[PDB]
């Protein structure tokens, strides 16, 4: 009775890279044409155009659930993919202009057009999904805050919960990562209410964790007092299971005033000589490319860097280490951000990490170029550079097939016995010393299912989709911070209480020092009866202006 | 029982490359699948990748005395080679991190990583080779002391021991040739003694050449008097046998100081404007390329012809001579040298010779490009240039394929008859006019069964691996230096009053001033006053 159309693609790692990746029937559409054969009973394929109108009714997407765009067969012009693609969702629209379409971009720019489209509306369930956009969001985050990388990803991540720990801390690690973001809609009793007064009920009644809510027309993550709750209002939250959340339904920015803005300089001003100094507590993002190289969307990592609700005063440095040819031709895209410097060499030479000022950064972005026809050689050769530095530099990998990981922890010290074959059973992803959006793949399904999850990463990850006043999540001390002045900070339950109705900070994980060189661990949502060491730090929805 | 297992090629040259230069069982392993089997009593094979981890168990490199890494099957990119190479270095470590590896790198700066490497560690074994970074030393210190490259290869180089000579003076160099460097770990009741006092023992008593020594962490050559010897301190000597050897056990520097250093000045500044002048005293380094040909590591010429144990007084400036689009993807690489400067041109021009002043140059390397899918055409046609210049020019000529020697020869003069097919037999090459790095091929082998020596050449070609305070190679005079009747006599009384280390001679060809190379003579050789002599000069000596 209920189906699902594809199109715009015949890649045997797609059948499967969705197929695995995904009750509901399946049925493909595109160019090439039998060798799959075994998957065949769980699906349906055609030969045709996405484009031609007689092969759209051939498949009957009127009555198909939704419609999904699929891009990248390793394309030449990354550009003209979705200039393709998008005259596929006017095609498609043009046919039965209800029908709801989930498109991929690769490139984020070019989601500016689907809007544009009349046919195309949001309330529909109309969908884009760019994993450049989203890939580098997550390590952006890391950036920002020390851990929120990793934090964030194990909302997403599913452990498959057979591995018996070793240690109590690792203990504690494992169970956090049980932590999802289910989403529900919230009982009648509650409207009213302002979110604080829900958030505690939620919190002390139920243990379930409520983070952020929609109306579906906007999204809003720890909402101040002067909003309360409306009947059929939307929760979000972090739990285990859907049962468990069930219990609850009984200074100088751009036009758009989401970032900071700028009037567009050449890059013969931003890019820093190396013939003839000093950057302090800035960001150092290496990357890796060429006249040759795919583009990566840099966009998408100083963008969320450069947040409106951030401030002038508090913004950081960008120094970007590269081929300025390659980086030339991102420039375009990166005119408009501020405090942005390219330094034109390699991160694998130390040398070129050094003119830099990486001995006195906060944080070093390795980034993983995109694939071309060895794989994350490069990402574990700069580890290797900076890892081990006269001078440990903080530092954060990038790794395109997580399987690597052995190498990276093999490079730190443990043996091949203490060494993981899994990334997030490692001790590396705890910290949040690497990161790897293969987790992603399965995204297409999520944004399928329900996509107000999809809706809140995004803005998490990428800060965006009132203006300015908006909460960030942040890393608190307890330890000269104004949680600090909690009567009772004895327990996670205590605080977050305490915490959220004096100064509307809304605790959401800890970072634990591993007591067994100072590395922490990061713990989402842990028990409300949670004993809280005075080491630990906290991530938790700072609101905008906060004295802290 | 034991056994050596074999990596990262499948190029029919490097199985005999490597079989044919190398009691020990040898096993291979790579990406391509059998043809070569006339070798294979002697061998092992296996189609399968030194990453995975399930194929290294299958090869058991566990209980293998070594894993060798081979490079270059004429790689498309050599940065991505090393990388690649250096992945497998990891994938095999993890495996068994105490497995001894012997790793080829292609261009030298890649060497760095492979240390950092926790798992890697010199004394268990583990070592790298980089020809590039060697090829180019030998030729550098030939630039730096006339002659001086030839004595260091004969050292390396195996005459067959053939050739009944013709004439009293070729009788002399070949018997030379005959020196190697063999390595022994000294007695016991030397403990205590000074390296001269021991230095003149061996001399004296066994006839033996001994020039460093090592503690084993140190390697030192020529040792002043404050350092004595210790219990288990190997040595290093000069010999034919290794029987012979037995009887012995019965100013503005960078940051490791190493060599002169200066801020990363641009190549606008450095590169010699042609439109619109004067050089003494340099070397000209003559380089073939384009943006189409391979990189040659220019670092390991420059460097060693920059050891801070010279002085900024007697540095020599550098004129490369050729394509700027070639020379400026080196020039990341040069950037911290002082006094290098590039003329854009050709040295098939003698025009641009010229311009580089070539008539007022110390020496002139012409150096060979690397290798692409008429050999060294390139190399001969500059030797003949430079060769008939009105003005003959000190040159110093590389060549890939040393049969090729006998067109330089024939630019020469001397006639097909008096022409060598075999490079070390020719009459160029014992005065030092050629170099050909054919014989480093072996190297591979000898790194494994005795590692030592390779350090020592890997110094004394290159310059390092205390700081400033060290012996260099020099050539001196004996008419208006200090040295001023048998070489013993003049061995012992110049080390025992000036800890100069004489290690061999430089005797004009008497039968154009033309002088050739001895190694290590008898104790007891007669001397002329025209001699020069080879030794090791400690730093800051008066001469």
């Amino acid at each position: 009775k209920k189906f699902i159309v594809v199109c715009g693609n015949i890649t045997v790692d797609s059948v499967t890279a969705f197929l695995r990746n995904f009750n509901t029937e399946i049925v493909f559409l595109g160019e090439t044409p039998t060798i799959f054969k075994c998957y065949l009973a769980y699906t349906t394929f055609i030969s045709g155009s996405a484009m031609k109108w007689e092969d759209l009714r051939r498949v009957a997407v009127e009555s198909a659930e939704a419609c999904l765009i699929i891009a990248n067969p390793l394309c030449s012009d990354s550009h003209a993919e979705d200039i393709s693609n998008i005259m596929r969702v006017l095609s498609i629209k043009n046919y039965d202009s209800t029908t709801r379409i989930i498109i991929q971009i690769l490139q984020s720019h070019n989601k500016v057009y689907l809007p544009k489209i009349p046919s195309w509306n949001w309330d529909t369930g109309d969908n884009i999904i760019c994993f450049a956009e989203l890939k580098l969001g997550f390590i952006a985050q890391g950036c920002l805050v020390p851990g929120l990388c990793t934090f964030l990803t194990s909302l997403f991540v599913e452990q498959n919960k057979k591995v018996m720990p070793k240690q109590t801390w690792k203990k504690h690690f494992l169970n956090s990562m049980k932590n999802k973001i289910l989403t529900q809609r919230l009982s009648d009793d509650f409207a009213g209410m302002s979110f604080p007064e829900v958030a505690r009920l939620c919190f002390l009644k139920m243990h379930l964790l409520l983070i952020a809510i929609e109306y579906f027309c906007g999204l809003i993550l720890n909402p101040p007092p002067q909003v309360r709750i409306r009947k059929n209002t939307l929760g979000f939250f972090i739990a285990e299971t859907p049962k468990d959340v069930r219990r609850a339904l009984f200074d100088q920015l751009d036009s758009s005033g989401m970032f900071h803005w700028c009037k567009p300089t050449s890059l013969d001003k931003v890019t820093l000589k190396r013939t003839g100094y000093k950057f302090r507590n800035h960001i150092v993002a290496c990357v890796f490319g060429d006249a040759h190289s795919a583009p990566m969307g840099l966009r998408n990592f100083v963008m969320p860097l450069r947040a409106s609700n951030y401030t002038r005063k508090e913004l950081k440095d960008i120094v970007f280490i590269g081929s300025l040819d390659y980086l030339q031709r991102e420039w375009r895209f990166l005119w408009n951000f501020p405090q942005i410097y390219i330094l034109p060499g390699c991160a694998l030479y130390s040398g070129d990490l050094h003119a830099a000022n990486i001995e006195q950064c906060s944080m070093c972005a390795v980034l993983s170029p995109p694939p071309q026809p060895l794989v994350d050689t490069e990402a574990i050769m700069a580890t290797l550079t900076i890892g081990s530095l006269q001078i440990k530099v903080p530092i954060l990998t990038e790794l395109k097939n997580p399987s690597n990981i052995h190498f990276i922890e093999q490079l730190g010290g443990l043996e091949g016995s203490l060494q993981e074959t899994n990334l997030h059973l490692s001790t590396a992803f705890s910290t949040g010393t690497v990161f790897s959006g293969s987790f992603l793949d399965s995204l297409l399904a999520t944004a399928f299912y329900n996509y107000h999850v999809l809706e809140l990463l995004q803005m998490l990850v990428t800060g965006g989709v009132s203006g300015r006043n908006r909460c960030k999540l942040g890393l608190l001390s307890l330890h000269e911070t104004i949680l600090s002045d909690v009567n009772p900070r004895n327990t996670f339950g205590q605080l977050f209480c305490g915490s959220l109705d004096l100064f509307g900070i809304l605790c959401v994980g800890l970072y634990r020092i591993i007591d067994e060189e100072n590395k922490r661990f990061v713990i989402t949502r842990p028990a409300n009866e949670f004993k809280l060491l005075p080491s630990d730090l906290v991530f938790c929805a700072i609101p905008f202006s906060t004295a802290c």
